């Protein structure tokens, strides 16, 4: 389904966990890929209210269908923390500035 919503960008729940699952991966194995070495720390200036245990970590998600590799990163972002829990999902599509709202 479209589980979350993302400016003009569209997600099921099994995209959410397979980009999820890359970015823990190589949060868990000391590796990080791209220019702004992904996965890095989301540290929450937004203030979302995420139910799961911070240090956060941001990963992008493709709309695409594609895993991130160390490309172009775009508007959105997968958000899990250090027991593989799933944050929220996040996007630059809609927010000023470098800000991030929810995708719904
Ligand atoms: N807006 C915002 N950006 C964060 C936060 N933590 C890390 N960032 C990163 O810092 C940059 C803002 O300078 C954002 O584009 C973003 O990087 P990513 O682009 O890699 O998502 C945070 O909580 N809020």
């Amino acid at each position: 389904a479209c589980d979350y919503t993302c400016g003009s960008n569209c997600y099921s729940s099994s995209d959410v966990s397979t980009a999820q699952a890359a970015g823990y991966k190589l949060h868990e194995d000391g590796e990080t890929v791209g220019s702004n070495s992904y996965p890095h720390k989301y540290n929450n200036y937004e203030g979302f209210d995420f139910s799961v245990s911070s240090p956060y970590y941001e990963w992008p998600i493709l709309s695409s269908g594609d895993v991130y590799s160390g490309g172009s990163p775009g508007a959105d972002r997968v958000v899990f923390n250090e027991n593989n829990q799933l944050a929220g999902v996040i996007t630059q599509t809609g927010a000023s500035g470098n800000n991030f709202v929810e995708c719904t």
